[PDB]
This record gives C-alpha cells, structure tokens and sequence, in this order.
C-alpha cells in the first residue's frame, strides 16, 4: 500500500560546468527530507561531471538511451555506457522524444526492455496531447503506451519502472491542470496497471506527476493519493528544486 | 593544397577500458604530421577522451542540436560542445537522416548553428541505393547541400568539411571503387563551384565516408578530390593509424 515519494528532476537541454558547479553545490548543501527518492538527469555530456560532483543520495539517470549495446548508431547512447559509468537510471519516452523526434510506442518499449534487462531502472513517460483529449482519447492513448512496454516486460521487471504522466496537453497550449485533473490521470493508469499486469505491480509502482511542477504548486499535487512524486522540468535548474523535494515535511 | 583529414567515428560503440585502449594506442603512434585527425566518442565520452588523448588530435560529437538550451529531452547542444572543449561534431549522417528521420532543413539549421557556436562541422551527405540506381546521384547530393548553402555565409563554409558518404555502398553488399568515389567527390566540388563560390570548391575538404580500412586506404587517398577520410568500424581498430597515414608511403 505504501510507495516511497519520488522526485526527478530532468535538466533537459541546459547546462554548463559553471552553472552544473553552482547547482549541484546548492544541492550539496540542501537538506532534503530522507524519507523522498531523488533522481537527477543531466545531458549526457555532463553524466560524468554530475555523477563525481553530486551528493550520492542523490542518483543520476540519462535523458534517454537506445535498444542495442551497441553498433552502428551514430549520435546514439547505450544502456550498458551508463551502466559502464555508474549510472542506474535513464527516462524513456519524454513527450519531447516521443513528439519532437518521433520516437514510437513500440520503440520506447523497446528501449525500457533493453534498458531494465540491462540492469537500470527506468523513468517511462506517458501521456496523451491537446488534440488527443480534445478527441476523448486520454484513457485509448495512455493505455497504447503502457501496453507496448507490458507486451515486452515481465511483472517483476515493473519493479525497477517508474511512471511519469506528462499531460502534454496542458504543456505550452493555454490548458492548466488541476491536481483533481492529475489525480484523475494516475488512478486511471493505476487501473490499468492492476488490470492488465497485476494487483500487486498497481499497488507498489509510483506514479509521478509530470506537468508544469514548482515551489508554488507542489505541495497542492503532492496531497492527492496517486500522485507518488514529479518528475521536474524548468524548476529542476532552480533552488526551488529542493523545496519540490520536501513538498510533504 | 587542402590539408588531408581522417576523421574517427566511434558510433555507438565503447566503454572506459575499451577507449582507454584505444586512446593509449593513438597516443603512442606515430602519425603523418600533415593530416588533421578527429575523432568522435559516444557523447558521455567526450570529457573522458578530451582529457586523455594527445592533444593534436581533436574530438568531435557525433550529433547535436539546433539552440543554445532548452526543453529538447535527450539533445546536446554546440553550445555545451563549446563548454567541454569540443572543436567539431559530425551532422546529417547517414545514419540519423535514415534511421532517426532528420530532414535536410533539420541537418542545416543544425549545421548552421554550430558553426555560429563557433564548432568545425563535418557535413554527411551521400544517396542510397536505390537513387543510385535511378540515377540520382548528383539530385540528392546536390539538394542535400543546397539546404545549407542556403542557410550559411560563404564564409561560413571555411569550417566545414563535407563527407560523402555512399550510402549506396554502406550495408548494401556493393563496394565503391576509388573511380565511383573520385567521381562523386569531383562532382561535388564543382558544384561547390558553381553554387557557392570558387574559393569554397578549392578550400574545402571533402572526405570519403564509405567502408574505410587499411587494405583500401591508400588508392582511395591518391584520387585528387578525395581529401580523407570518416572512418567508421576501422576506427576502433588499431590499423585507424594505418589510415591517419594513408598518404605516407
């Protein structure tokens, strides 16, 4: 019944050594309530520099990987290189993969297989556009992308998977989501999960919220019973970031 | 005369001992003092190989983006290549206009915005077997550069390099000859010529990008418009310096 509290922070795309320096010293020097789960995800020119720097409470993940340990692809990143480098975690289908770079459902379930079989764990995003809810397909297209990683995964492999609902629909459109909106989203994933792996994988996997999350708003968020923890975009690069760790004390 | 190039891609391949290997293996060679030679790790081995490896070598990425920062999950920009040091990275390959859908729009802004970060770019371009077939050849390569000569100064292109890669003869079973390959280069720098400025055509490199080892190197190297080389799986190898020195005798 009970699942510890979690909280990413996706830098996506920012970054230097000067402001990684100053970010992950004020992160050095936070304190962070004990009992919240806290990953970051540098670029991944900067894994390296992040995981000798940051406080190892604190584990690393990359921003995506690809399907192969290796061979012939070029610009891409392997799991077994961040497994190489002391990386245990890597977010998979991130709205901006899936929709900018067209990755598939098929290919990130391809991906999160690799990835968990090669000993990660795994932050897999999911959630449905403007057009899609505007269309009344929420509940069709969140249940397509958990489908294609279920097809491929064993129920003991959701151990090691984390749920991320991005409602990219209220991601730069004129939307705005409520906690009761949010809450809505995850018990329907948690449904699904309960109907489609199991009861127990329902009950024990986090589902993190991963709309427009800041100090302003998530204490609100945090409060409703199937929101498990954020996955944090713009506030993740902020001092703010560690007030969205200890939304709960 | 155009200084000769061997470039290095390492795709999706290696781990620290496996480069450390290889770096040791560079550092103690004895290499052709004329030939400007770069090589391009996975991403999360940049710092590692900038630290490590003799500095008259440089280091490229092997893909990046087209801003300086921002909500792009998973993308590096030349920004943080300038950061870490990074003189070059490799655009348009093959591989990511194929197997990652990159338009040539997409390969010339990002061309154009590395090359305002201040990076040298090398350019891929090449047709598949079947425009070959049809014959066009010089269609494709040609519209695949118009799309950045569109979008940089004449000047600009003083730090490009153009690879061509006969994509065609990557994965097809078919192997090009130094005939087909000089007749390509020549085509393109002539179109250089004529689209862009006399300068650029006789300034600026344009290396072979095909399957690159040491049994073929050397008649490849005497082709009088084939200026190098973009060395994929050899440049894991140690007979890559056999390449580096293909112009020696």
């Amino acid at each position: 019944m009970a699942r510890k509290f979690f909280v990413g922070g996706n830098w996506k795309m920012n970054g230097s050594v000067e402001s990684i320096k100053s970010l992950v010293e004020t992160l050095n020097n936070a304190e962070l309530d004990p009992n919240v789960e806290v990953v970051i995800a540098p670029p991944a020119v900067y894994l390296p520099l992040v995981r000798e720097a940051l406080r190892k409470d604190i584990q690393v993940a990359a921003q995506n990987c690809y399907t192969k340990a290796s061979g012939a692809y070029t610009g891409e990143i392997s799991a077994e290189m961040l497994k190489d480098l002391g990386i245990p975690w890597v977010i998979l289908g991130h709205s901006e993969r899936r929709h900018i770079f067209g990755e598939s459902d098929e290919l990130v379930a391809e991906k999160t297989k690799y990835a968990l079989d090669s000993g990660l764990s795994v932050i897999l995003c999911i959630g449905e556009t403007l057009e899609e809810r505007e269309a009344g397909k929420t509940m069709d297209v969140v249940a397509r992308q958990l489908k294609a990683i279920a097809d491929k995964i064993t129920e003991n492999d959701w151990s090691k998977v984390v749920i991320a609902y991005e409602p990219v629909w209220a991601i730069g459109t004129g939307k705005v989501a409520t906690p009761e909106q949010a809450q809505e989203v995850h018990a329907e994933i948690r449904k699904w999960l309960a109907e489609n792996v199991s009861a127990e994988v329902a009950e024990s996997t986090r589902i993190i919220y991963g709309g427009s999350v800041n100090g302003g708003n998530c204490k609100e968020l945090a409060k409703q019973p199937d929101i498990d923890g954020f996955l944090v975009g713009g506030a993740s690069l902020k001092p703010e970031f560690v007030d969205i760790i200890n939304a709960k004390q």
